[PDB]
Formats: structure tokens, sequence, C-alpha cells
């Protein structure tokens, strides 16, 4: 079973296209999830967000991390129609900051707290 790093991966990672690769990523094959953002950087350029610039995240705990440049990405959210099993999703490309929350030895990203 996967390890949070390794979740992280399969649910952001990519180095209409939400609709398809929510389903091949297992994201939306037994529920509609209503928004998942998906990074077009190689993975060890995002692993090294964790040590780029230390920002407390939306929760106030202090284990996340802004990359210093922007990072191509595409948010995905539902439609205000979509219903299980039919998910829908708009899809929007962004060139934007992302922010990262880091955890383990090595010190890896676990979660996407936000894209600026």
């Amino acid at each position: 079973k996967e390890t949070a790093a390794a979740k992280f991966e399969r649910q952001h990672m990519d180095s209409n296209y939400c609709n398809q690769m929510m389903k091949s990523r297992n994201l939306t094959k037994d529920r509609c999830k209503p928004v998942n953002t998906f990074v077009h950087e190689s993975l060890a350029d995002v692993q090294a967000v964790c040590s780029q610039k230390n920002v407390a995240c939306k929760n106030g705990q202090t284990n996340c991390y802004q990359s210093y440049s922007t990072m191509s990405i595409t948010d995905c959210r539902e439609t205000g129609s979509s219903k299980y099993p039919n998910c829908a999703y708009k899809t929007t490309q962004a060139n934007k900051h992302i922010i990262v929350a880091c955890e383990g030895n090595p010190y890896v990203p676990v979660h996407f707290d936000a894209s600026v």
C-alpha cells in the first residue's frame, strides 16, 4: 500500500485532460474528487522545493515550502453539474509557485498546500 510520498506522486505529478488523468491516477474511479492539481515539472525539481522557502501551511504548521520559481501546473475543478459516476472537470493550465508540506527522511512532499 502507498506511503504518503507515493500518494503525492500518483495524485499530483505528471512530468479532456482532467477527466482522463483523474480517472487514470485512481482519483475518480470510485468517487468524484472536487479539485486536484497536477504539476508538469520533473519529480526531482518538485522534491527540491522541500529545501526552498519555508512558510507556514494553511493550517499554521511550519513544514511547508514555497518554490522560488513558478512551475507549470494544471488545475482540475469539478463542474457544478458533476455527479458520480459521471465526474466532469474544468481544466485550467497556469504557471504558479507551489507550496508543499514535506515530511520524512528523505524530506519529500506529502501534501499540496497551494499554488500562488
